[PDB]
Protein backbone atom coordinates (compact mmCIF):
# COMPACT_ATOMS: atom_id res chain seq x y z
CA UNK A 1 0.00 0.00 0.00
CA UNK A 2 1.08 3.57 -0.76
CA UNK A 3 -0.58 6.59 0.79
CA UNK A 4 -0.03 10.19 -0.23
CA UNK A 5 -1.79 12.91 1.79
CA UNK A 6 -1.45 16.63 1.01
CA UNK A 7 2.20 16.16 0.00
CA UNK A 8 4.43 18.99 -1.30
CA UNK A 9 8.17 19.12 -2.00
CA UNK A 10 11.04 20.95 -3.67
CA UNK A 11 14.49 19.85 -4.78
CA UNK A 12 17.93 20.79 -3.41
CA UNK A 13 8.52 26.85 -7.15
CA UNK A 14 8.11 23.34 -5.66
CA UNK A 15 8.55 20.24 -7.88
CA UNK A 16 5.42 18.62 -6.47
CA UNK A 17 2.39 20.25 -4.78
CA UNK A 18 -0.69 19.06 -2.87
CA UNK A 19 -0.38 15.44 -3.99
CA UNK A 20 -3.20 13.19 -2.71
CA UNK A 21 -3.78 9.54 -3.61
CA UNK A 22 -4.09 6.08 -2.14
CA UNK A 23 -3.06 2.96 -3.99
CA UNK A 24 -4.25 -0.37 -2.64
CA UNK A 25 -2.34 -3.67 -2.56
CA UNK A 26 -1.70 -5.21 -5.96
CA UNK A 27 -3.05 -2.18 -7.80
CA UNK A 28 -1.59 -0.43 -10.84
CA UNK A 29 -1.15 3.38 -10.77
CA UNK A 30 -0.45 4.77 -14.26
CA UNK A 31 1.13 8.23 -14.03
CA UNK A 32 1.09 10.55 -17.05
CA UNK A 33 1.67 14.24 -17.51
CA UNK A 34 3.61 17.04 -19.18
CA UNK A 35 7.39 17.21 -19.50
CA UNK A 36 8.95 18.42 -16.26
CA UNK A 37 5.69 17.83 -14.42
CA UNK A 38 7.16 15.95 -11.50
CA UNK A 39 6.59 12.35 -12.66
CA UNK A 40 10.05 10.97 -11.99
CA UNK A 41 10.24 13.23 -8.92
CA UNK A 42 7.13 11.55 -7.58
CA UNK A 43 9.04 8.25 -7.85
CA UNK A 44 12.21 9.77 -6.32
CA UNK A 45 10.03 10.77 -3.39
CA UNK A 46 8.65 7.30 -2.79
CA UNK A 47 12.30 6.17 -2.88
CA UNK A 48 13.24 8.82 -0.34
CA UNK A 49 15.75 10.80 -2.41
CA UNK A 50 13.36 13.73 -1.90
CA UNK A 51 12.06 14.85 1.49
CA UNK A 52 8.49 16.24 1.56
CA UNK A 53 8.24 19.84 2.81
CA UNK A 54 4.60 19.28 3.75
CA UNK A 55 2.29 16.31 4.11
CA UNK A 56 3.06 12.70 4.92
CA UNK A 57 4.17 9.81 2.72
CA UNK A 58 2.88 6.71 4.51
CA UNK A 59 5.10 4.08 2.95
CA UNK A 60 7.57 1.34 3.97
CA UNK A 61 8.96 -1.66 2.09
CA UNK A 62 11.48 -2.81 -0.47
CA UNK A 63 11.26 -0.87 -3.65
CA UNK A 64 12.38 -1.90 -7.09
CA UNK A 65 12.98 0.98 -9.48
CA UNK A 66 13.34 0.69 -13.24
CA UNK A 67 14.68 4.01 -14.53
CA UNK A 68 13.72 5.46 -17.88
CA UNK A 69 17.35 5.24 -19.02
CA UNK A 70 18.53 1.71 -19.66
CA UNK A 71 21.80 0.51 -18.19
CA UNK A 72 23.88 -2.67 -18.41
CA UNK A 73 26.44 -4.20 -16.04
CA UNK A 74 29.58 -5.90 -17.39
CA UNK A 75 28.67 -9.58 -17.24
CA UNK A 76 26.18 -12.00 -18.73
CA UNK A 77 22.53 -11.36 -19.57
CA UNK A 78 21.49 -13.71 -16.80
CA UNK A 79 23.79 -11.87 -14.30
CA UNK A 80 22.47 -8.45 -15.27
CA UNK A 81 18.99 -9.69 -14.35
CA UNK A 82 19.65 -11.97 -11.39
CA UNK A 83 22.48 -10.19 -9.65
CA UNK A 84 23.53 -12.87 -7.21
CA UNK A 85 20.26 -14.35 -5.90
CA UNK A 86 19.09 -17.01 -8.38
CA UNK A 87 15.68 -18.66 -8.67
CA UNK A 88 15.15 -20.71 -11.84
CA UNK A 89 11.35 -20.52 -11.97
CA UNK A 90 11.19 -16.79 -11.20
CA UNK A 91 13.91 -16.04 -13.75
CA UNK A 92 12.16 -17.94 -16.50
CA UNK A 93 8.83 -16.23 -15.95
CA UNK A 94 10.50 -12.81 -16.00
CA UNK A 95 12.43 -13.32 -19.25
CA UNK A 96 9.32 -14.80 -20.81
CA UNK A 97 7.01 -11.89 -19.87
CA UNK A 98 9.64 -9.29 -20.81
CA UNK A 99 9.93 -10.96 -24.23
CA UNK A 100 13.64 -11.81 -24.03
CA UNK A 101 13.50 -15.54 -24.86
CA UNK A 102 13.76 -14.93 -28.64
CA UNK A 103 16.64 -12.45 -28.20
CA UNK A 104 18.42 -14.92 -25.94
CA UNK A 105 17.95 -17.88 -28.28
CA UNK A 106 19.61 -15.94 -31.12
CA UNK A 107 22.97 -16.20 -29.28
CA UNK A 108 25.20 -19.29 -29.17
CA UNK A 109 25.91 -18.75 -25.47
CA UNK A 110 22.23 -17.90 -24.97
CA UNK A 111 21.79 -15.91 -21.73
CA UNK A 112 25.38 -16.61 -20.77
CA UNK A 113 26.67 -14.18 -23.41
CA UNK A 114 28.96 -11.57 -21.90
CA UNK A 115 28.17 -7.88 -22.29
CA UNK A 116 30.38 -4.83 -21.87
CA UNK A 117 33.70 -3.70 -23.33
CA UNK A 118 34.26 -7.19 -24.64
CA UNK A 119 30.58 -7.44 -25.47
CA UNK A 120 28.20 -8.18 -28.31
CA UNK A 121 26.66 -4.67 -28.46
CA UNK A 122 22.92 -4.81 -27.74
CA UNK A 123 20.06 -2.86 -29.35
CA UNK A 124 18.36 -0.13 -27.33
CA UNK A 125 15.28 -2.34 -27.25
CA UNK A 126 17.19 -5.29 -25.83
CA UNK A 127 18.78 -3.17 -23.10
CA UNK A 128 15.44 -1.71 -22.11
CA UNK A 129 14.02 -5.24 -21.79
CA UNK A 130 16.93 -6.42 -19.66
CA UNK A 131 16.70 -3.32 -17.46
CA UNK A 132 13.01 -3.95 -16.90
CA UNK A 133 13.70 -7.65 -16.40
CA UNK A 134 16.21 -6.75 -13.66
CA UNK A 135 13.67 -4.52 -11.93
CA UNK A 136 10.85 -7.06 -12.13
CA UNK A 137 13.10 -9.92 -11.02
CA UNK A 138 14.11 -8.11 -7.83
CA UNK A 139 11.72 -9.23 -5.08
CA UNK A 140 10.04 -6.11 -3.79
CA UNK A 141 6.91 -4.67 -2.26
CA UNK A 142 6.71 -1.72 -4.60
CA UNK A 143 7.62 -1.53 -8.26
CA UNK A 144 8.36 1.88 -9.64
CA UNK A 145 8.51 1.67 -13.43
CA UNK A 146 9.54 4.96 -15.07
CA UNK A 147 8.75 4.84 -18.84
CA UNK A 148 10.36 1.41 -19.39
CA UNK A 149 9.16 0.86 -22.98
CA UNK A 150 11.29 3.60 -24.53
CA UNK A 151 12.88 1.95 -27.56
CA UNK A 152 10.45 -0.93 -28.15
CA UNK A 153 8.17 -1.24 -31.15
CA UNK A 154 4.42 -1.14 -30.64
CA UNK A 155 3.83 -4.91 -30.57
CA UNK A 156 6.68 -5.63 -28.17
CA UNK A 157 5.66 -2.81 -25.81
CA UNK A 158 2.12 -4.18 -25.96
CA UNK A 159 3.07 -7.79 -25.22
CA UNK A 160 5.21 -6.66 -22.29
CA UNK A 161 2.62 -4.36 -20.76
CA UNK A 162 0.09 -7.17 -20.95
CA UNK A 163 2.19 -10.23 -19.96
CA UNK A 164 4.52 -8.54 -17.50
CA UNK A 165 3.01 -5.37 -15.99
CA UNK A 166 -0.60 -6.63 -16.05
CA UNK A 167 -0.41 -10.47 -15.83
CA UNK A 168 2.89 -11.51 -14.19
CA UNK A 169 2.83 -8.51 -11.85
CA UNK A 170 -0.93 -8.59 -11.12
CA UNK A 171 -0.45 -8.99 -7.37
CA UNK A 172 2.23 -6.37 -6.99
CA UNK A 173 1.85 -2.74 -6.04
CA UNK A 174 3.28 -0.86 -8.97
CA UNK A 175 3.45 2.63 -10.40
CA UNK A 176 4.02 3.04 -14.12
CA UNK A 177 5.01 6.34 -15.69
CA UNK A 178 3.65 6.26 -19.26
CA UNK A 179 2.37 8.40 -22.15
CA UNK A 180 0.37 5.56 -23.70
CA UNK A 181 -3.42 6.00 -23.38
CA UNK A 182 -4.02 2.23 -23.66
CA UNK A 183 -1.95 1.86 -20.47
CA UNK A 184 -4.14 4.46 -18.73
CA UNK A 185 -7.26 2.66 -19.98
CA UNK A 186 -6.00 -0.55 -18.35
CA UNK A 187 -4.72 0.81 -15.03
CA UNK A 188 -6.68 0.59 -11.79
CA UNK A 189 -6.18 4.32 -11.19
CA UNK A 190 -4.49 7.09 -13.19
CA UNK A 191 -2.75 10.27 -12.07
CA UNK A 192 -2.30 13.29 -14.39
CA UNK A 193 0.47 15.70 -13.42
CA UNK A 194 1.31 19.23 -14.66
CA UNK A 195 3.68 21.77 -13.07
CA UNK A 196 3.81 19.76 -9.84
CA UNK A 197 0.09 19.32 -9.27
CA UNK A 198 -2.50 16.65 -9.85
CA UNK A 199 -5.14 17.66 -12.40
CA UNK A 200 -6.81 14.27 -12.32
CA UNK A 201 -6.84 11.25 -10.03
CA UNK A 202 -9.31 8.43 -10.59
CA UNK A 203 -10.20 6.06 -13.42
CA UNK A 204 -9.78 6.54 -17.15
CA UNK A 205 -13.52 6.11 -17.63
CA UNK A 206 -13.97 8.69 -14.91
CA UNK A 207 -11.57 11.16 -16.59
CA UNK A 208 -13.40 10.87 -19.90
CA UNK A 209 -16.64 11.88 -18.22
CA UNK A 210 -15.32 14.70 -16.00
CA UNK A 211 -13.00 16.22 -18.62
CA UNK A 212 -14.54 15.25 -21.99
CA UNK A 213 -12.76 17.97 -24.00
CA UNK A 214 -9.41 17.10 -22.43
CA UNK A 215 -10.02 13.42 -23.21
CA UNK A 216 -11.26 14.29 -26.71
CA UNK A 217 -7.83 15.75 -27.49
CA UNK A 218 -6.02 12.54 -26.49
CA UNK A 219 -8.15 10.20 -28.63
CA UNK A 220 -4.83 7.48 -33.07
CA UNK A 221 -2.87 9.32 -30.33
CA UNK A 222 -1.16 6.10 -29.22
CA UNK A 223 0.20 5.67 -32.76
CA UNK A 224 2.35 8.79 -32.35
CA UNK A 225 5.93 8.55 -31.16
CA UNK A 226 6.90 9.04 -27.51
CA UNK A 227 8.13 12.53 -28.31
CA UNK A 228 4.99 13.58 -30.13
CA UNK A 229 2.68 12.11 -27.44
CA UNK A 230 4.53 14.02 -24.74
CA UNK A 231 4.35 17.14 -26.88
CA UNK A 232 0.60 16.72 -27.34
CA UNK A 233 0.09 15.99 -23.61
CA UNK A 234 2.09 19.06 -22.67
CA UNK A 235 0.20 21.38 -25.05
CA UNK A 236 -3.19 20.19 -23.90
CA UNK A 237 -2.17 20.47 -20.25
CA UNK A 238 -0.88 24.00 -20.83
CA UNK A 239 -4.47 24.95 -21.70
CA UNK A 240 -5.18 24.78 -17.97
CA UNK A 241 -4.68 28.49 -17.26
CA UNK A 242 -6.30 31.92 -17.67
CA UNK A 243 -4.33 32.63 -20.85
CA UNK A 244 -5.13 32.63 -24.55
CA UNK A 245 -3.63 29.73 -26.47
CA UNK A 246 -1.59 29.56 -29.70
N1 LIG B 1 17.50 14.85 -8.86
C1 LIG B 1 17.12 16.10 -9.07
N2 LIG B 1 17.75 17.13 -8.40
C2 LIG B 1 17.33 18.43 -8.60
N3 LIG B 1 16.28 18.71 -9.45
C3 LIG B 1 15.65 17.70 -10.12
C4 LIG B 1 16.06 16.38 -9.94
N4 LIG B 1 15.27 15.59 -10.70
C5 LIG B 1 14.38 16.38 -11.36
N5 LIG B 1 14.60 17.69 -11.02
C6 LIG B 1 13.85 18.87 -11.49
O1 LIG B 1 12.47 18.72 -11.19
C7 LIG B 1 11.65 19.09 -12.28
C8 LIG B 1 10.76 17.91 -12.67
O2 LIG B 1 11.56 16.88 -13.24
P1 LIG B 1 11.00 15.37 -13.33
O3 LIG B 1 12.08 14.49 -13.80
O4 LIG B 1 10.40 14.95 -11.99
O5 LIG B 1 9.81 15.57 -14.40
P2 LIG B 1 9.21 14.45 -15.39
O6 LIG B 1 7.75 14.66 -15.46
O7 LIG B 1 9.57 13.03 -14.94
O8 LIG B 1 9.97 14.91 -16.73
P3 LIG B 1 10.04 14.03 -18.07
O9 LIG B 1 8.77 13.30 -18.25
O10 LIG B 1 10.22 15.02 -19.23
O11 LIG B 1 11.21 13.04 -17.99
C9 LIG B 1 12.56 19.48 -13.44
O12 LIG B 1 12.45 20.86 -13.70
C10 LIG B 1 13.96 19.08 -13.00
O13 LIG B 1 14.90 20.08 -13.32
MG1 LIG C 1 10.89 11.82 -16.03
Amino acid sequence: EVVMENVTAFWETPVLKDINFKIERGQLLAVAGSTGAGKTSLLMMIMGELEPSEGKIKHSGRISFCSQFSWIMPGTIKENIIGVSYDEYRYRSVIKACQLEEDISKFAEKDNIVLGEGGITLSEGQQAKISLARAVYKDADLYLLDSPFGYLDVLTEKEIFESCVCKLMANKTRILVTSKMEHLKKADKILILHEGSSYFYGTFSELQNLQPDFSSKLMSFDQFSAERRNSILTETLRRFSLEGDA
